[PDB]
């Protein structure tokens, strides 16, 4: 009963550092062996979010249909076949199957742990208050990320992240002996509303949006950061990979904080400013012209993130319970579908914006965009009910 939670965190959390660990590797990895790659970068990081943001119908079908642990287990599957990938191929194609690979991997651990999850804990006063360790998996996963595929890369090579990522899936693969089989038929019953009914609502935009905004301005970070490193001179020992561990040393305390201020500001007064800091931010990041001038802003990033994430994660089911038929499942799809729809067209713009105009212009806009988004959480001061 309580390892199914430790086991759902843990593969959150071998699925966050997987996301995590290819940012300091690929871009300097395909830098160098071309020695205007932004144009392939992009997509290349875009295309994990886009498999995703495609699949969830199908894996939430699946799941409707024949049960949770089947996809757990195609999941647990497909992590480690992904992460096998990336230790060996270079030639870019093999590198974005595999990218396209993690897609539905992400999609099959996390809506399916997350269903799961809720299965085994039910009722509101113990899984609504447990479902915040997702974003404990989160933290942590996004926290080893980028240390341990730039310090290990630097001092033994590429294979090395990777393989010792490898090394950690197949033991919790082996843990997950207790419940997959080769062989299982499983029941399910219906529950909710579906997302593509929920999201004809104009109103659940509004609270989507700051979400989506707040992750695709790291997601357009992401892929342009290390080039735009490695353009002003910087190296590998203590330098490519810990300039994003502020960040994360952050989001851990933004997540925490604010989501336990919450309530005593008003949760719509929380979410402005994390907008508005998250914009101002992300601005001081091209004026940085030193390693250690990208502290500061990273710490407020981090942090900024944390304090939307804690403070809309609750946001979209409290609304969802006041206009619609409401399941554990419809609060997470909204969750999961803003998450993937920045992750994946953020990327795909910086990709030509940064090529076209330039990276720092790309996070300026980004920034401007942000602070300007901020008055559209005016409206959930309150919202009107209905039928
Ligand atoms: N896809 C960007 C992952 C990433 C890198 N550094 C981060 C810091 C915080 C965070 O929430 C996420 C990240």
């Amino acid at each position: 009963r309580k390892l199914i939670l430790f086991i759902v965190f843990l593969a959150l959390l071998l699925d966050n550092m997987l996301l995590t660990v290819v940012v300091p590797i690929i871009p300097s990895y395909l830098y160098s062996i071309k020695h205007n790659e932004n144009v392939q970068v992009g997509l290349l990081f875009a295309s994990k979010a886009t498999v995703q943001l495609i699949t969830n119908p199908f894996i939430g079908l699946l799941t409707n249909r024949i049960g949770y642990p089947i996809p757990i287990f195609a999941g647990f599957c497909i992590m480690f076949v992904s992460t096998i990938m990336f230790a060996f191929s270079s030639s870019y194609a093999f590198l974005l199957i595999a990218r396209s690979l993690q897609g539905i991997g992400s999609s099959c651990s996390s809506v399916a742990g997350m269903g799961m999850l809720a299965s085994v804990y039910t009722d509101d006063e113990e899984r609504g208050n447990v479902m915040g360790i997702a974003l404990g998996g989160l933290a942590m996963g996004v926290l080893v990320g980028p240390p341990f595929g730039s310090v290990l890369y630097e001092f033994v090579g590429k294979t090395a992240p990777f393989l010792v990522l490898a090394a950690l899936v197949l033991l919790d693969g082996a843990i997950q002996l207790f419940v997959l089989q080769p062989s299982r038929v499983q029941p399910e019953s219906q529950k909710g509303t579906p997302l593509t009914t929920l999201l004809k609502d104009p109103y659940i935009l509004i609270a989507a949006g700051s979400i989506c905004f707040a992750n695709m301005g790291i997601a357009m970070l992401e892929p342009a950061l290390p080039i735009w490193m490695m353009e002003t001179m910087c190296s590998r020992k203590w330098q490519l990979g810990v300039a994003f561990l502020p960040a994360s040393i952050s989001y851990l305390i933004g997540t925490n904080i604010f989501g336990i201020l919450a309530h005593k500001m008003g949760r719509w007064l929380c979410a402005l400013l994390g907008m508005i800091i998250v914009g101002v931010s992300i601005l001081c990041i091209p004026f940085a012209k030193n390693i250690y001038g990208l502290i500061a802003p990273n710490f407020g990033v981090g942090f900024a993130i944390g304090m939307v994430d804690s403070s809309m994660m609750p946001i979209m089911g409290y609304l969802v319970d006041l206009r619609h038929v409401s399941v554990s499942g419809s609060v997470y799809a909204i969750a999961d579908v803003a998450f993937c729809m920045g992750y994946a067209i953020g990327p795909s713009a910086g990709g030509a914006i940064a090529k076209a105009i330039g990276f720092p212009w790309l996070m300026t806009i980004i920034g401007i965009i942000d602070i300007l988004f901020a008055p559209l959480c005016f409206f959930l001061r309150s919202p009107p009910a209905k039928e």
